[PDB]
């Protein structure tokens, strides 16, 4: 049990101190390591660190054209390994330093746990991956739920950095390891995560064949004692309750799902016009936040018109029926109008809602439109409103359709709260960026007021890659509105983001600044100087540049500085290759 | 009793030396210490400092390799055992260099006083913790009652910093050593604090079931002569006077009113808003708490605010209810058959939604659109409706807390008041409420104390305890709850109004709060939060020691001891969750 011996030649502080490695032992550059020390009182004084630098020197050397013949040992030299240890607990709170000549020593044991403030956990901790030689790194749940902490934010370079794989692997231990009972100790979990990578996460439902192979030659590698899900305590199994969500292919009533490689098991998911007004969607439609109009007064009218509308609705289809829609010169065709039996227009496509939107804004009194509706906003503002949805029309249009029957529409309602499920996957990859930024923002805006209405009830986990796209750092938008409230209200609420983007500077302040728990991967060699990387020490920076896919620092508010972690290959298929029969 | 003596080796000047510990003594990083030097004439100078700086070195091995070596003893190698001295006060103030070869020791009684400015802090001197493993660390009540010092600022990690323990060890503190009477020689202590955590802080008034093991765990580990809150000086017993105000469950369409406490169904008393009183106090702009993004709805709701104050002045009755005569509903979807109608024709309001739609119809329904001028007063049609929506969408979060359908006694005996007579602590269980309930209660009542102060005068010393204060505060944001939080900063001094605020960085809280804080306390310190410049008052030392502070380790900082002080509080006297509750 000894590592090394503290140094005297260097300054020996508190804070930090060097030590001289045993021979016959190594010295990686994250290891955790105890030393213990003896007051002149007699008491003793633990210090828990991680060594930050490690280093190889030639003692006796007098020129470096000498080494052929000092490695030969023709030459008189002592080969010096050194480390440097960033203290991060001492037992015994005194800021004395340890003597030299004390012993440093791997923790491995309790000694691992005090380190990592694994007691600060307690029931809590759950795994968060894999250190050094397979013991697990205890995160403390407490933080991800919003008891006394928010949501996790990973960084790192796309396609380089495994974000997603990760995160799906913290869904995993947090569903499988049983923390959510014992911090409840309303106990269960949900998750709602986006499939816009191809068709990656659509097969998470079936066990992935190439793990058992992929496994056992990283454990033979390293020597672990069993399978690396084994060691965390967590069955290598896939996500037990899975629902899977497409949209409704491409004037034809029926229905089947836009999915290619997996046809089995998936459900089409459509809006109603009916819905589209009622639940006040319409501000969904404009995500282009990057800069823009202020067409807040517009939408908001609207929106509150089309709602009121869609409340008088008695009739119960899905479309949305008005009275006082005439064409007197509209290039919109009486035929294959739905007719109310009242004299009514039931506006059956999106394409027919934004005609009547046009209608009552620019065409209804010679050219001024409904006082009701425009609220004497002015002709330029209101064009503007309605150019941008006939420019997106075509892109929604499918996804909200007015012409279904009652029966359908309440089947394909998208519902991520679905009883008896565990994780949903909505597949937007098909979808233009349009209709992308439209589903994410209803479906994230439906859960944050269900949540409102009732209460924390089940923590609804919310995965999104891509950070800097839905809640850029500068623009603003509805879509980064309801970021924002779940950044900001989702701890006492129970909906916890897990987002990743490739660089926090990227997103905005306010979504990075309540995350809890921050996770990187390879950092990009410019990104980790900036000042939303503080949280990494300049120490990290250069071998963070370099770490190797799967591979991520982890940083949790109860131990000071980041760990180095390795997790799993997934136990479930992440592509179509991976599903046996 | 000496500990070392002052090095030559490293350059001694007045504000900064290094001195050698002698053998058989240990020396920890936040020591306080003395020096005294002779002046050539023979007259003495004393130097109370504090180690900033402390380290360990091996003087005279010549390799790195030799170490295993020299420390088995055959190669010859000597433990070089030194600290840094940060000078903190110079009795005479003669600027001048300590000898060399000086003697250094810990601070003793009276030096310590003399170390800590206590001699500055006359009687107004209360205990503010327990610093070095040794003495209470006196800290100037005079600058957190305002007769020279404003309020208290605590920062620091939350989940790790202990901040709100720290915050009701100083209550108590301040409430049980007697320091109000010493520096009354209009001298008496009350406190307001909100539980936004889950029933945190509604056990406040019992004892602490495992506080006795925990402290006698701490006594035996230190070898302390006594108890911690014995060495302070202030009794172990939790808050004597406590008054628990949470709000009504079921209050939709439910005349009983019972609060929405689950754990503590015992001396919790409901809390309700009255209608009348609403419009009577002016709570309108309270409601609009969005001030992370808004528009300038300002002339809107001081239009409102007036009319509805001017409309309750008008009332007659002695009722709750706001009584209208001016409301019609030829086209407006608002049914009356639930309402109440006055004897003279005139609507009684009794729900918030129904003062909402009063509101509608004055502002959008009134002249065929147009709306009464007198309340719009030239406003555009879309400010109109964002004002309208905005209560709208608030209206079912708001609605339990204001109520106009209870009779005045059954009012008066409900609402809400920190200054009740025989009261010392008040407690407002805010956890069961939503965020926009939670933002529109506190700034009520805060803004009810300091309203109610103004009038009166400063009768009482009220500690106002809030947490997350970047949520109320933000750094650019402009909201009214951020408004009576500046008043409270920057008046309450004068007016009696003390803030003791927690927030886990000062960066994102307005800086015209945190800068009127003359106390500064400090938990365990994100990494990068040190080096910011609202952490300046730390010195570079104390950063990486910041990092991996302990749970219950504060450093505390006030005007009249220069640098930091690292302290540790006994762990409450009083239960802070439901299985701590000792019968």
């Amino acid at each position: 049990d000894a590592i090394g011996m503290v140094l005297g030649t260097e300054d020996v502080t508190p804070t930090v101190f060097w030590f001289a490695v045993s021979h016959g032992a190594s010295v990686g550059l994250d290891d955790l390591v105890v030393v213990e020390t003896r007051k002149p009182d007699g008491t003793p004084v633990r210090f828990y660190g991680l060594v930050d630098n490690v280093r190889k020197r030639h003692e006796g050397v007098t020129f470096e054209s000498d080494v052929e013949d000092v490695v030969a040992g023709l030459l008189p030299a002592s080969v010096s390994y050194a480390a440097r240890v960033l203290v991060t607990r001492v037992d015994p709170e005194n800021f004395i330093p340890p003597q030299p000549g004390d012993h440093v020593r791997h923790a491995a044991g309790r000694e691992l746990a005090m380190a990592l403030s694994a007691d600060k956990m307690e029931e809590a901790a759950f795994p968060g991956g894999l250190l050094a030689d397979g013991q697990p790194l205890p995160l403390n749940f407490r933080f991800i739920n919003g008891e006394s902490g928010g949501h996790i934010n990973i960084s790192g370079i796309s396609g380089v950095a495994t974000k997603t794989s990760y995160a799906l692997f913290l869904l995993h231990s947090i569903f499988r390891s049983g923390v959510m009972d014992r911090t409840a100790q309303t106990a269960g979990g949900r998750a709602l995560i986006f499939n816009v990578k191809g068709e990656d996460l659509l097969f998470l439902d079936k066990p992935n064949a190439r793990m058992v192979e992929k496994e056992d030659k990283v454990v033979r590698a390293k020597g672990l004692s069993a399978d690396r899900y084994a060691l965390l305590g967590l069955p290598a199994e896939p996500f037990r309750d899975v629902q899977l969500l497409a949209p409704p292919r491409a004037a034809g009533t029926a229905i089947v799902p836009q999915t290619d490689q997996r046809s089995e098991g998936v459900t089409p998911f459509v809006f109603t016009i009916r819905e589209f007004c009622a639940r006040r969607m319409l501000p969904y439609v404009f995500s282009d936040a990057s800069a823009s109009l202020n067409l807040g007064f517009v939408i908001g009218n609207i929106e509150e018109k089309l709602f009121r509308l869609a409340a008088a609705q008695t009739g119960k289809g899905t479309g949305l029926i008005v009275h006082d829609w005439q064409f007197e010169d509209s290039e919109t065709p009486p035929e294959n109008l739905d007719f109310s039996e009242l004299g009514g227009v039931n506006l059956q496509t999106f394409e027919q809602l934004i005609s009547y939107l046009e209608y009552k804004l620019l065409e209804e009194r010679e050219g001024e439109g409904d006082p009701k509706w425009v609220l004497k906003q002015s002709p330029g503002t209101l064009r503007a409103f309605t150019r941008r949805l006939r420019g997106v029309q075509k892109y929604l249009s499918p996804l909200i359709r007015g012409d279904l029957t009652p029966e359908q529409a309440e089947g394909y309602r998208p519902d991520p709260l679905r009883r008896g499920i565990q994780l949903t996957v909505v597949d937007i990859h098909a979808l233009s960026a349009h209709a992308q930024m439209f589903v994410v923002g209803v479906l994230l805006r439906e859960v944050f007021e269900y949540k409102e209405r009732v209460g924390r009830q089940d923590t609804v986990f919310v995965v999104l890659d891509e950070l800097n796209k839905y809640a850029p750092r500068e623009g603003d938008s509805p879509i980064k509105d309801v970021l924002l409230d779940i950044a900001e209200r989702g701890r006492s609420l129970g909906i916890i983001l897990i987002g990743a983007q490739q660089t926090a500077s990227e997103v905005e302040r306010r979504i990075v600044s309540n995350a809890a728990i921050r996770v990187v991967g390879r950092l990009d060699l410019a990104e980790a100087e900036r000042p939303e990387y503080r949280f990494l020490p300049q120490s990290f920076r250069g071998r963070a540049g370099i770490l190797q896919p799967g591979t991520m620092l982890v940083s949790q508010p109860d131990v000071p500085n980041p760990v180095l972690v390795n997790y799993p290959f997934p136990a479930w298929a992440t592509r179509r290759d991976e599903v046996d029969d």
